[PDB]
């Protein structure tokens, strides 16, 4: 339309409008009160309003830039709390926009959320309901700036049923905890794995994140010809892209668009769809990013016909390149979904380069010739790490694989700060849970593409603070290759051992009122710092104070004397 924030609010209707524009003021301004928020929502909401009333108002010609932009500078003082962020206000779009995303805070040191009871949330939630589920988007938009704002609407709309059927039960707590729980690890799933799409938008391109659709879309849409998954991949890429730049009123939008133009299309598609386009439109979106693989089609040729023994191959390879690169992967992953996305990256990468070389000779059948021979090595080398890797987990268990995990990476990258490796390697022992139990034919595209989802994350919180060289070259290389370029570093010997502090392995009866789950995460935090000091310390003198450690907490814990066994214990 003419005017942009028209055409948003009469094709995402108001309700989802006015959550959007919430994600997105709270995903920008992280540190702001959550009231502060709500004025400029409505006041957003209201000038909306008067925009679809006649498109040629006021100010509603404007970008939605433009409008969110000044929007974000009246808030008074923004340069006195949020520190220099206010010289960008001093900007013209789209630079000003640029910066904006540039002070997104993966970690804005915000307190952890203190769970109410269950009475108190059902009562808040009966008291004023449009208010409790504003507080939930709220929250979870600052500490997750990167979130899929899309899928954000969705576990919202599920963190509402879950108050409206749990707080109605006998058992409110059997009933609301498990749902909550089950939310909240499920989000930070969400969380992480979008931050590694707009990662590779951001840092390596548009071309690099084309290549990763092509490759996903072709393992789970096989059936589909390669227009069709252009058509996919390049619709995909324009949603992820919008949201990432903070265009969200129109990445739900063109999620929508793509989510029906799939539906009216399964035949064409996949027999998978049938069942998840009879789910509502915000339920819809969510089931097909997470779909199952297609039945691939049955006698499909080798590709060594089309790409290795043809007359054209760098005839059709001279005339569109990134074409031609484009139907070798989508050739090559539809046929393997038992390998990873990033693997297929690496065979395409790696075919790109020999057609470089090999085309360039006279006689270039003669020099590609064994291509494919040159994948044998790439296939069989995430296999050994996730074969050997899965046998240490299902004989240690996830919370020692993390134990085991965490020695491993700390001595690998021994200058990442203490609660940046906890978190990467506690997640780095997830993927035993999540994928160990898959047999060989599933166990790799899971395993490997969860990998780089958590070493991005280790990316973007040593991004902020660099304070490793070896991190900043493995995460900056090739993206495709970070897990190998991890996975091969060695221990750090010109690391120097940290001095020694008293304080830091101090502790109070504290620890006691904490969960099981935090308290092991406060032990872990000790074994970090204490790998860091003796770096050379053999794997089982660091089990004995790791199993002092367990004993002499939940010796503490249990007596009677609340702070006399921690501190007589401090020697
Ligand atoms: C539970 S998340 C699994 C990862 C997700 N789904 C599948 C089927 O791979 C994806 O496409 O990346
Ligand atoms: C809106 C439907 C998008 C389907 C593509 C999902 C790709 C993926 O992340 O696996
Ligand atoms: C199931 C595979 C688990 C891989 C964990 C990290 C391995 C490494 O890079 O040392």
């Amino acid at each position: 339309h003419k005017s942009e924030v028209a055409h948003r609010f009469k094709d995402l209707g108001e309700e989802n409008f006015k959550a959007l524009v919430l994600i997105a003021f709270a995903q920008y301004l992280q540190q702001c009160p959550f009231e502060d928020h709500v004025k400029l929502v409505n006041e957003v909401t209201e000038f909306a309003k008067t925009c679809v009333a006649d498109e040629s108002a006021e100010n509603c010609d404007k970008s939605l830039h433009t409008l969110f932009g000044d929007k974000l500078c009246t808030v008074a003082t923004l340069r006195e709390t949020y520190g220099e962020m206010a010289d960008c206000c001093a900007k013209q779009e789209p630079e000003r926009n640029e910066c904006f995303l540039q002070h997104k805070d993966d970690n804005p040191n915000l307190p952890r959320l203190v769970r109410p009871e269950v009475d108190v949330m059902c009562t808040a939630f009966h008291d004023n309901e449009e208010t409790f589920l504003k507080k939930y988007l709220y929250e979870i938009a600052r500490r997750h700036p990167y979130f899929y704002a899309p899928e954000l609407l969705f576990f919202a709309k599920r963190y509402k049923a879950a108050f409206t059927e749990c707080c109605q039960a006998a058992d409110k707590a059997a009933c609301l905890l498990p749902k909550l729980d089950e939310l909240r690890d499920e989000g930070k799933a969400s969380s992480a794995k979008q931050r590694l799409k707009c990662a590779s938008l951001q840092k390596f391109g548009e071309r690099a994140f084309k290549a990763w659709a092509v490759a996903r879309l072709s393992q789970r849409f096989p059936k589909a010809e390669f227009a069709e998954v252009s058509k996919l991949v390049t619709d995909l890429t324009k949603v992820h892209t919008e949201c990432c730049h903070g265009d969200l009123l129109e990445c739900a939008d063109d999620r929508a668009d793509l989510a029906k133009y799939i539906c009216e299309n399964q035949d064409s598609i996949s027999s998978k769809l049938k069942e998840c386009c009879e789910k509502p439109l915000l339920e819809k979106s969510h089931c097909i990013a997470e779909v199952e693989n297609d039945e691939m089609p049955a006698d499909l040729p080798s590709l060594a016909a089309d790409f290795v023994e043809s007359k054209d191959v760098c005839k059709n390879y001279a005339e569109a390149k990134d074409v031609f690169l484009g139907m070798f992967l989508y050739e090559y992953a539809r046929r393997h979904p038992d390998y990873s996305v990033v693997l297929l990256l690496r065979l395409a990468k790696t075919y790109e380069t020999t057609l470089e070389k090999c085309c360039a000779a006279a006689d270039p059948h003669e020099c590609y010739a064994k291509v494919f021979d040159e994948f044998k090595p790439l296939v069989e080398e995430p296999q050994n790490l996730i074969k050997q890797n899965c046998e240490l987990f299902e004989q240690l268990g996830e919370y020692k694989f993390q134990n085991a995990l965490l020695v491993r990476y700390t001595k690998k990258v021994p200058q990442v700060s203490t609660p940046t490796l906890v978190e990467v390697s506690r997640n780095l022992g997830k993927v035993g849970s999540k994928c160990c139990k898959h047999p060989e034919a599933k166990r790799m595209p899971c395993a490997e593409d969860y990998l780089s989802v958590v070493l991005n994350q280790l990316c973007v919180l040593h991004e902020k603070t660099p304070v490793s060289d070896r991190v900043t070259k493995c995460c900056t290389e090739s993206l495709v290759n970070r897990r190998p370029c991890f996975s091969a570093l060695e221990v750090d010997e010109t690391y120097v051992p940290k001095e020694f502090n008293a304080e830091t392995f101090t502790f109070h009866a504290d620890i006691c009122t904490l969960s099981e789950k935090e308290r092991q995460i406060k032990k872990q935090t000790a074994l970090v710092e204490l790998v860091k000091h003796k770096p050379k310390a053999t794997k089982e003198q660091l089990k004995a104070v790791m199993d002092d450690f367990a004993a002499f907490v939940e010796k503490c814990c249990k007596a009677d004397d609340k702070e006399t066994c921690f501190a007589e214990e401090g020697k």
